[PDB]
RNA sequence: CUAAGAAAUUCACGGCGGGCUUGAUGUCCGCGUCUACCUGAUUCACUGCCGUAUAGGCAG
C-alpha cells in the first residue's frame, strides 16, 4: 500500500479521454480478476468536483509485490499508445487519506417492479401504482460506462471520493479497485 | 398638468325569375453539375441480488 503507480492520459486525436478511461478501467478490472488480491486502491489525482470530471490522470495504489504482479500481467498490451507508466515509487508520508466507493442507483423503476414481482407476486398495475416513474435517481457523480463478460449489458459505474482524513485503517478492496472500507492517500 | 376635462345610434325587413359559351390547333431544336468529408460525443443511467420498503446498500 506504500507504493503507487501513476498513469497519465496521452491526448488522443481520435478519442476523447472518457472512453479511453473506460477501456483502461475495464482492462485493469480484468487484470485484477485474473491476478486476485484485495489490496489494490484507485485514485483520481485531478478529479474535478465542479463539473464531475473524471480527470486526465490516473493513480493506482498497491504494494510492491502487487504492483509488479500487475505490470507482469500482459493486460498492458494494446494500450501503451495512449498512456504513461511511471515507476512504483513510495507514496509521500504526510498525505491525507480518503476513500473511494462505488455508488449505484435505482434509476430504472421497472427493474424494481420485476424484483417485487419475484418477491411479492404483484401485478403490473400494482407495481405501477406502488412505484411511480419519478423515483429515478440522478447522480452528479463521475462515471464510467462498461459492459461485463458475465452479462453483456452495458452498466454505468459511479466513482465518488470521500472526505480527507488524517489517518487510515486496514480495509478491503473490490475487483474494480473501489474500497469496501479502505482508504487511499491523497497527493 | 396630454386641441385638457364629458357622451347609448336604434327599432323593423323575402332579392329572384330565365338562359347551349362554342368551332379549329405540331411546342422545339441543343446540353459534362462537379470536387472533398470520423456521426459521436462516457449517448445502453443497463441486468440481477440483500431489504416489507419508493428508505438505503450490494453484485459483473
Amino acid at each position: 500500500m506504500d507504493h503507487y503507480l501513476d498513469i497519465r492520459l496521452r491526448p488522443d486525436p481520435e478519442f476523447p479521454p472518457a472512453q479511453l478511461m473506460s477501456v483502461l478501467f475495464g482492462k485493469l478490472h480484468q487484470a485484477l480478476v485474473a491476478q486476485g488480491g484485495d489490496r489494490i486502491g484507485v485514485s483520481f489525482p485531478d478529479l474535478d468536483e465542479s463539473r464531475s470530471r473524471l480527470g486526465e490522470r490516473l493513480r493506482i495504489h498497491a504494494s510492491a509485490d502487487d504492483l509488479r504482479a500487475l505490470l507482469a500481467r500482459p493486460w498492458l498490451e494494446g494500450l501503451r499508445d495512449h498512456l504513461q507508466f511511471g515507476e512504483p515509487a513510495v507514496v509521500p508520508h504526510p498525505t491525507p487519506y480518503r476513500q473511494v466507493s462505488r455508488v449505484q442507483a435505482k434509476s430504472n423503476p421497472e427493474r424494481l417492479r420485476r424484483r417485487l414481482m419475484r418477491r411479492h407476486d404483484l401485478s403490473e398495475e400494482e407495481a405501477r401504482k406502488r412505484i411511480p416513474d419519478t423515483v429515478a435517481r440522478a447522480l452528479d457523480l463521475p462515471f464510467v460506462t462498461l459492459r461485463s463478460q458475465s452479462t453483456g449489458q452495458h452498466f454505468r459505474l459511479f466513482i465518488r471520493h470521500g472526505p480527507l482524513q488524517v489517518t487510515a485503517e486496514e480495509g478491503g478492496f473490490t475487483c474494480y479497485g473501489l474500497s469496501k472500507g479502505g482508504f487511499v492517500p491523497w497527493f
